[PDB]
């Protein structure tokens, strides 16, 4: 359903974010 | 859907806040 | 419809947190 | 009704948020 | 109804997230 | 129901950002 | 059901979230 796959679309956006904040941490630590 | 159209709106909000996100990981790294 | 409305008003809110991420990289930088 | 009400509830904590993520760009700036 | 309450339980952990942003701001203007 | 039980699981992930958040000011502070 | 299982992949997205935040906290504090 297309409310569904909006969720969905959510939770991908979500894991960007995450991807982004790891890399936040990688440069604090380098 | 109007529900599903505003799902998806968020979605993208989310990816804008990853694109900030990574770049606040740039400018640790500079 | 009212759902889709608040929908809509959460991603503006999210927009907005996503400019602000964007100050903080800013004053990184600087 | 109440779902959109907690709906613009959310809204407004996202609001509050991006008040604070404001602020800690400013602190930066400082 | 239950999908509402849990909508208010989501933004009252939104609300403990700007706390902790705010004090994040104090803790880097000190 | 289903769909408020999983909206109860997304309002306690938001919490365990905020436990995270508020980790950031004590090391911010410390 | 679709629309419950995709909240919990936003949680647990939510959740990747959170352990990210953590470690940006650990490298303040390292």
């Amino acid at each position: 359903g297309e409310i569904a796959k909006a969720l969905r679309e959510i939770a991908k956006a979500l894991r960007e974010k995450a991807y982004a904040l790891r890399e936040i941490a990688k440069a604090l630590r380098g």
